[PDB]
């Protein structure tokens, strides 16, 4: 039971060993396609690659490779696509993936520049009057509107398949204050953001899997997905005790390596789930409380 385990591990200050045990037991599968010579410039980090069995394949004959993984949580019945921050040459691929996979939401947990480096390409239009055209994948992207909060921004985008002229609305949830290798300011600010993704309908099973990214697509992205999945499992059975967080994280790691980068991110996952459990089990005041405590205004 998480809350008891959390107090136990915090009392004995052994989050490092607990987290390290996860790394020791994590699945290991081949990433041969990602390591092919021709795909070197399609990877942001040499040591972060998608496993071949769960990698997202672009629908093209030339080169179907993108650094992205389909995290399919069978029991929870929710899927996520975790990918890297798009590179200057893979933004077309990124949106091609969004289109072909029928995703409605894109969750971005990093800033373009962090600690003096470029963690992610500017893959979306910043101004209405300057849409973006991706010639290689033949797609057009237009900023329709944006709602800027104190620590996150929600943008409404229009993605067009130039080949068929079909258009789709994509919601972009940009979390802008989550430090790399760090944790959110509080469970409240994190949950307020998650509940805003959730309330947009972006996670509905009627849409394709939501796309989640940071820089490498495993640390902050891993924390976000673990918390969401655990809350959903808890929700489906209306029983917080039935959720084994570490077991869920190990399950997720069968689809993409490295999920959750630090022991404190793991510890934060517990905090978020435990707090979120209040809403799941029918507390109608916490959502407004989180909103208040997050100071999004
Ligand atoms: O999102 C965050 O909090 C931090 O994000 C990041 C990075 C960043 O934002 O710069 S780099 C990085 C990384 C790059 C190469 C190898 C490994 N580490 C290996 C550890 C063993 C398993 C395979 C990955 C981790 C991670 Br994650």
């Amino acid at each position: 039971e998480m809350e008891k385990e959390f107090e136990q591990i915090d009392k004995s200050g052994s989050w490092a060993a607990i987290y390290q045990d996860i790394r020791h037991e994590a699945s290991d599968f081949p990433c041969r396609v990602a390591k092919l010579p021709k795909n070197k410039n399609r990877n942001r980090y040499r040591d972060v690659s998608p496993f071949d069995h769960s990698r997202i394949k672009l629908h093209q004959e030339d080169n179907d490779y993108i650094n992205a993984s389909l995290i399919k949580m069978e029991e929870a019945q929710r899927s996520y696509i975790l990918t890297q921050g798009p590179l200057p040459n893979t933004c077309g691929h990124f949106w091609e993936m969004v289109w072909e996979q029928k995703s409605r939401g894109v969750v971005m947990l990093n800033r373009v520049m962090e600690k003096g480096s470029l963690k992610c390409a500017q893959y979306w239009p910043q101004k209405e009057e300057k849409e973006m055209i991706f010639e290689d994948t033949n797609l057009k992207l237009t900023l329709i509107s944006e709602d800027i909060k104190s620590y996150y921004t929600v943008r409404q985008l229009e993605l067009e398949n130039l080949t068929t002229q079909e258009t789709r609305e994509i919601l972009h949830f940009h979390y802008t204050t989550w430090p790399d290798f760090g944790v959110p300011e509080s469970p409240a600010s994190f949950l307020n953001f998650l509940f805003k993704v959730r309330e947009s309908g972006s996670l509905s099973p009627e849409h394709g899997p939501v796309v989640v990214h940071c820089s490498a697509g495993i640390g902050r992205s891993g924390t976000f997905c673990l918390a969401d999945t655990c809350l959903l499992l808890m929700d489906k059975r209306k029983d917080p005790s039935s959720v084994d967080i570490k077991k869920v994280l190990l399950e997720m790691r069968k689809f993409r390596m490295g999920l959750i980068q630090t022991a404190d991110q793991l510890r934060f996952s517990y905090l978020a789930v435990i707090e979120g459990a209040k809403f799941i089990m029918g507390d109608s005041s916490v959502q407004d409380q989180w909103k208040e405590l997050s100071h999004e205004d």
